[PDB]
């Protein structure tokens, strides 16, 4: 039964929290956070074993097993670190490392200490994406893979935390291109990648990237565009179109729920938009991949099953996003090393 | 440990020992179907203890807890009071019964020996129909429910036995509009029948209705209506939409799926259509309730919780379906008693 | 070039207005309306030569060729006979009389005085459903028909003259099943009614029914139905599906114009809902009929081309329409003579 | 009334002939192509004047007022030289010229001819598009635009001649980006680019693109996205979206018609794909542009009213897509100059 602890009780730190209290290979033995009120409101919540004030003591227990990281992305590295140091596993949310130094020395750390280490690309779990990669390997409908094109847009993330340079490591295109360059290449079955382009917007007025477009040039002459933005009204948007020679396969998250509803008040739990026409969600974590994540990662540390998605992938979709930055700032197509197409 | 039998190694017998094998609070005990070979290969995909080709060792079993009866409609009556008698508790796909007096006399029974008897009204459970209903009870936003229909469409069964009055019991009307029916009065927190009418057809050439329309008039004053047909192509349809005074709710499960496809060929795993445009299917057994009842009924065996959707349920639907056969014959709307309104 | 006078400038005396203003085959020569301040107001907006507020002198006129009435239904009748008695060729909104043996009178008259009577069946001649009747038709395709259904929903009208038996001549029945039912015999190239069954509602608060449920049975077999609100949120719907043996097709006017806007305020031009996700509009008036029928009328008036779709239908459609009524009456399915199947 | 000659009398020949025949204010004079059998079949379609089998004496004709060239891209600059050199007024399809000086040549020659010289850009008078921009223009509803897409898609060009560079100019980016280009700079009110960036792609196998993306920074701060593919199959794809600081505004032409289909064999009259799920088209021409397009030139011509779009909108999409060809070669983010930003 794999003991486990969640660092950081904000938005992510509940939606965890929620997946291991319902697995049955599992329990939720301690919630931490710098805020302790936050922390005990969600040890409640889901009935974790205990809520910890201290770090030190949280990595001291032999009790935990295992740590989920869903700090601000500036203390990831430093957490992981420690977490793995004291000889916990991990699982960091996304963006595992703000830069590929740091992804690849926690890659490192963990194997230093024989641990397992995770990251936090939900969507690749996603049991509508995974479809939607069935399809496109499909090679008879199908064909080759030519274009895939990932979309992540929202209203902002409301964490002060995340207008920082030092504490978000990045804006828009680190928050969500992560996400979005991830799909990509997991969508072509882990597609590598020769070429990088990108242009970053400020549309708010003053500082962080809200909007960006990044494209990705793969060897097999495939084409991936991301395009993500924390600057666009009406409600999340999530979605996923693959062509190939022969086929094409879209996917939408947060409209393919097959439910529509209206009213003038707004309903009691639809966030938002909140009044009008509304597509009302319905097991929202479970069609974003948490479940399933989160159980990889359990079964990974309880029964020493290699992950189907490990950290390897963050260290490239790092290089890509540090290559996306520097060609912003170059006003060029640049390869994986820095250089110049 | 909820030890069960399957009785029935067809389709839904498939679908149902899945469930079951995945079920940690339950384990797949014995595969039953007059065909034997049919039995062994589906105790075979899913790791069931046995294949058990007798009907009375079955029954005699003090192993099994529960079965789960996924055999011809015509079969449920018997195979469910035989079970029952014999001390074990049943889960009968639906119509429970072909008749309410078929209904009423499993209701009675299963209460004479403290059994639990649960029917295959899976929908009700359904996730995404779930919370359609919340939101229809949210009555700042949506008002008053004036109106509700439900559709159920495909292009009929493939099965023989779904041809004949005596081992089907009826024709569409009686394999969708059950579902139909229980959705609508579920829907509306199980609201009172006090009116009927129906027409069917017979579209396909010589016999069973393969198409049909019932009509309830309810106590609060709203109207549901049940749309179901055999004889659609293009692809199964399971919709619903609620209308009250403020708002509307819309529901769709199998094109509400957030997955779009095209191919020339067809796609190695999409029923059908196979060509051109599709909408493909991911987790179509959860999404259709499933996991869900199944779950309820083996927590209800288990620690005696009571069902959430009872076998009282399906008697009212009973009564319906047989008042919706008599309103046909005479072509007038009646109340469930059959007199005349 | 055919000269036109529109009677009553509300609502749809300027939808005609803007048709007639665009034709180059006619001239808007007048309006009249009770209130004489709405007509000028519409003489103005769409240059017609003057305002006249008198009906009599209106009559008179030997410049007007073609009246379009556009008053409350009560008073269809009584105008349309009296603008044929004066030799005028009369276009009426539906309902063209608010009973068949109104209808039937002026068709008669208009036979008298060698006149061109039509009536405001616009749908029937909306492009899109033009094409959706073309593809039913396709007998390889879609097979031969066996359903048809045509839904209209709105949150009802805001004259205080469709409140009234007198004024209107009946509720959400009449004034919306009139063109559900037109639609659903049109779209079966002209089908022969043999029975007819409806329930009635009244779910707003006190009197005319609001909402309305309308099954017709044909000769070939095939079912039709007409569902209809007064008291339906969140945007007028008019949609209809058709389904064969081996096809079907769907149709939706007022979701099917392929933009979808969102905003938090509401958008200057855009009806309602105001805000949030909205469907707008683009040349709705073209994509409900309203030029192609008018220019039908004005075509047939200008150089004597036959009508493609005549006052006889609305004659069929009034029947259906009493027969609804006497059917909801009396809780039974019935044939167009009021005789009980 | 504008007497009208069509040069090619192909495809779009066509398209531009029937819209000529119905339009009040012209005529259609004569039809003019290399091949003088297709063009005798139009001029019988379409009841013509004449077929006029020579070019020369085409330009003579001091009957003819306005030539529509409907030729090959490589020779719309010499043809609409000489046309205008003739005193004929001209409508080129897009696009107007192979390059910018082909297209600045011949915006000099019409003025110096005080002659009328349209491009076709149809899409920018396709009444949904207009309708899309009134809406992004709603400043207090939409806010600042800062994201404007278009999606142009399709299987390819069926003709022989869009697939050499000297008779097609170019590939894809030529062919389609043209009219995504020239959507992005109208939908934004005429924004001024500062920079352009663009990858092409050969999905193909053996050469001119066969698909694009092209990415234009706009002097505002808006940022715009051209993503055009003649290697995508199921079926055109025409939308559009535009993102704002408060709204968004999305288009779908050929699926945004509201109708839908199913059938085995395929309908009669329903391009591609023929069979399963399409989405029939009505008035395919009217909502595209076409017919307001042509009526915007026969008004120029006919009674010198100034073009709502001119030559001058076709010169910046072409130093556009020049800029895009030559930033694809550099590998680099260029000005409108060809100076690397
Ligand atoms: N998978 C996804 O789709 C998704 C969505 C949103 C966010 N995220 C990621 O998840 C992580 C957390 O995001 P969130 O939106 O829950 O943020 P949040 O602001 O809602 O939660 C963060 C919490 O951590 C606390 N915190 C701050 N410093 C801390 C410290 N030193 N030790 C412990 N706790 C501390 C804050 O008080 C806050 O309660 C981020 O890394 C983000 O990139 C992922
Ligand atoms: N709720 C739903 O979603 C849903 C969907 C489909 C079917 N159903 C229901 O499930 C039931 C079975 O449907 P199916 O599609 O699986 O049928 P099927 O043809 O796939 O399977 C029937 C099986 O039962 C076996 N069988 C027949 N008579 C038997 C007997 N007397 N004893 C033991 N085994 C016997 C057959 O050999 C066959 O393997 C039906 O009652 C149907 O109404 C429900
Ligand atoms: N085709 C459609 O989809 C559609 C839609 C709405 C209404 N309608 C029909 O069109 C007709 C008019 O509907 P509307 O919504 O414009 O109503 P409206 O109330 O907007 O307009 C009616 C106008 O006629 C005037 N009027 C009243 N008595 C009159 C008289 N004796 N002589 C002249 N004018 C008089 C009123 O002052 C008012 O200005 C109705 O018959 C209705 O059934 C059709
Ligand atoms: N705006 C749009 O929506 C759109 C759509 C499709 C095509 N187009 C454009 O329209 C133009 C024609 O396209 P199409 O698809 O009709 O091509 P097409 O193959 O259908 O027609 C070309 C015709 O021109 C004739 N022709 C060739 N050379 C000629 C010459 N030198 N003189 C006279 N006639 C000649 C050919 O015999 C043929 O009949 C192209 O420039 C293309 O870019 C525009």
């Amino acid at each position: 039964p794999v003991r486990v602890g969640v660092v950081g009780a904000g938005f992510m730190g509940g939606v965890h929290a929620e997946v291991v209290a319902a697995h049955p290979g599992a329990r939720l033995e301690a919630v931490h956070d710098l805020d302790p009120a936050a922390a005990r409101d969600l040890a409640e919540r889901f009935r974790a074993e205990r809520a910890e004030p201290s770090w030190a003591d949280l990595l001291a227990d032999p009790a935990i097993d295992l740590l989920i990281i869903t700090t601000p992305n500036g203390l990831h590295h430093r957490q992981a670190a420690e977490a793995l140091r004291a000889g916990k596993h991990v699982l960091v949310e996304k963006p595992l490392g703000v830069t590929p130094e740091q992804v690849a020395e926690l890659v490192e750390l963990a194997g230093r200490h024989d641990r397992v280490l995770a990251h936090g690309s939900n969507f690749v779990h996603s049991p509508k994406f995974v479809r939607a990669r069935q399809l496109v390997a499909d090679t008879e409908a199908f064909g080759r893979p030519h274009l895939v094109r990932v979309v992540f847009r929202n209203s902002g993330p409301e964490a002060a935390w995340a207008a920082s340079k030092d504490l978000a490591g990045g804006g828009a295109l680190l928050d969500l291109g992560c996400h979005a360059v991830e799909l990509c290449r997991w969508l072509l079955d882990g597609a590598d990648v020769e070429s990088v382009s990108a242009r970053l917007q400020r549309v708010r007025p003053p500082a962080l990237e809200d909007q960006a477009l990044l494209v990705m040039e793969f060897a097999d002459g495939a084409v991936g565009q991301c395009d993500v933005s924390w600057v666009t009204q009406g409600g999340e948007q999530v979605t996923a179109e693959i062509i190939g020679t022969k086929g094409r396969v879209e996917v939408d998250l947060w409209t393919g729920m097959g439910l529509r509803a209206y009213s003038d008040k707004g309903y009691q739990d639809v966030w938002d938009p909140e009044q009008g026409w509304v597509h009302p969600e319905w097991e929202w974590i479970r069609a974003s991949g948490y479940y399933h994540q989160d159980g990889t990662v359990i079964e990974a540390v309880g029964q020493g099953i290699p992950l189907t998605h490990g950290p390897a992938e963050a260290l490239a979709s790092a290089r890509v996003l540090a290559t996306g930055y520097r060609s912003h700032a170059e006003g060029r197509v640049l390869r994986l090393s820095g250089a110049p197409v």
